[PDB]
């Protein structure tokens, strides 16, 4: 109940993903597999409820299918009398889509040598460190998260779940000049959605007719999503997750990380960011 992280090659995962990893190290992808990978609460359930539209050719029943966390095997996921992401997998036909967020240095190289075509979501760090205070709150597989304050410190260090966001969103970024890498951004998700379903439907090499890509942008919209009980996670356990605590479909915006740091935190948290994203060449919009 809130076990401490579990650290494995440097990274500070929950215990049971730490688990899962044993399993998954017999994984195998296949040539058409689509790994969609991201740091938490940076848009992986928007992407994953997309993809799953596309591949269905904008179906909306066929996506009714399952909860979405069935639909994408998350791969290193484990809870007790839960199935695993690997048991998951066994029976998801091709072509799957595959969920994770694990650093490059746990990734199944088995990914890497297939050539697996990967959505790769970013989001600014302060939105996502609000969003994943919240997270942990709900999500009772986590740590204590502690108060904002000593969360926010936690988050800065990579002391949190799946490690530093900085060392994520920079090293696959620098993937994606190797290996077909499809690199968006939350931000531009939510200024111009329809441009960004646009984008995914050319990687993947899919074309729609415009009705079935405004049909999909209007049932991946936030507040469809919300509703969808097959992509807001309210079909888990209460004892894992706990809406009533916070949701997990909160609010979906660009820029309220504002109404949760103080100034104080702010001015620290900007010159640490400037720091530690000095040689990179991302860009991020903290709001729109
Ligand atoms: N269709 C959608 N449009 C905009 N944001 C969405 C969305 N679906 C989920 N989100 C937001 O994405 C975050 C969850 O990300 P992940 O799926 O990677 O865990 C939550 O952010 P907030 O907590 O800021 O509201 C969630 O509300
Ligand atoms: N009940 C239940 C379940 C919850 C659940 C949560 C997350 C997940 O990735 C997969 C999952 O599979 C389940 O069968
Ligand atoms: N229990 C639990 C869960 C933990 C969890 C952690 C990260 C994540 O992206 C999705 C998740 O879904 C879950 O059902």
């Amino acid at each position: 109940s809130r076990p401490p992280l579990e650290y494995v090659k440097g990274v500070p995962l929950i215990k049971y993903f730490a688990e899962a990893l044993g399993p998954l190290q017999s994984f195998q992808a296949r040539p058409d597999d689509l790994l969609i990978s991201t740091y938490p609460k940076s848009g992986t359930t928007w992407v994953s409820q997309i993809l799953d539209m596309i591949y269905q050719g904008g179906d909306l029943e066929k996506c009714h299918r399952a909860p979405i966390f069935m639909r994408v095997p998350f791969l290193e996921f484990k809870a007790p009398g839960i199935p695993s992401g690997m048991e998951t997998l066994k029976d998801t036909p091709a072509p799957r889509l595959l969920k994770t967020h694990l650093p490059l240095a746990l990734l199944p190289q088995t990914l890497l040598d297939q050539k697996v075509k990967v959505v790769y979501v970013a989001r600014n760090a302060k939105d996502v460190a609000v969003s994943y205070y919240h997270f942990y709150h709900m999500a009772k597989v986590h740590p204590e998260p502690g108060t904002w304050d000593s969360f926010l410190e936690k988050f800065m260090v990579g002391e949190v779940s799946y490690g530093s966001w900085y060392q994520h969103v920079q090293e696959w970024w620098e993937l994606s000049r190797t290996h077909p890498v499809l690199y968006l951004f939350y931000e531009d998700m939510k200024e111009n959605p329809k441009r960004e379903i646009q984008k995914i439907l050319e990687f993947v090499g899919h074309s729609l007719p415009e009705e079935t890509v405004d049909f999909m942008v209007q049932h991946t919209s936030f507040k469809e999503m919300k509703k969808n009980p097959m992509t807001n996670y309210t079909t888990v356990p209460q004892e894992f997750m706990d809406h009533s605590i916070s949701p997990f479909m909160r609010k979906g915006m660009a820029g309220d990380w504002k109404t949760t740091f103080t100034v104080a935190q702010n001015e620290r948290f900007d010159a640490d960011y400037a720091e530690k994203m000095a040689g990179c060449s991302l860009s991020f919009r903290s709001e729109l």
